């Protein structure tokens, strides 16, 4: 994957490359109002060390910061998503895999429409990796999934259970 950040807006200013993973943008960096992601999928992370807000980019050219639902110009690091060639994701009304399950290999941009909860509290990412959002339709606080066990929500980051819509990640080209 590739990806090029830019410190203005439109592609423009100070700019750094990453094909990796970047677990501290500071030095490179002083803010981020664009990014153009030429391949592969990544996370983008108000803090250092893959903490912080989170933001999901795919394939295109984004000229503001509010293209991604960046709630600021603060990226501080970020994550090459592994690619998957597919994916499956158990999720749980309970901790701990308890309760209820469903179980999901394409995206759903309403939970709610197939499971009566407006929570999920742990999850098993058996194949490929997820962007797991607060809100329906993709919207709201994101959180990177990546094949494992998430026996509590905040095992994902998340400070409560609130989840709404869920997204495979996928470089479509």
């Amino acid at each position: 994957g590739k990806i090029t950040l830019y410190e203005d807006r439109g592609f423009q200013g100070r700019h750094y490359e990453c094909s990796s993973d970047h677990p501290n943008l500071q030095p490179y960096l002083s803010r981020c109002n664009s990014a153009r992601v030429d391949s592969g999928c990544w996370m983008l992370y108000e803090q250092p060390n893959y903490s912080g807000l989170q933001y999901f980019l795919h394939r295109g050219d984004y000229a503001d910061h509010q293209q991604w639902m960046g709630l600021s110009d603060s990226v501080r690091s970020c994550r090459l998503i592994p690619h998957s060639g597919s994916h499956r994701i158990r999720l749980y009304e309970r901790e701990d895999y308890r309760g209820q399950m469903i179980e999901f290999t394409e995206d759903c941009s309403c939970l709610q429409d197939r499971f009566r909860f407006n929570e999920i509290h742990s999850l098993n990412v058996l194949e490929g990796s997820w962007v797991l959002y607060e809100l329906s339709n993709y919207r709201g606080r994101q959180y990177l999934l990546m094949p494992g066990d998430y026996r509590r929500y905040q095992d994902w980051g998340a400070t409560n259970a609130r989840v709404g819509s869920l997204r495979r990640v996928i470089d479509f080209s």
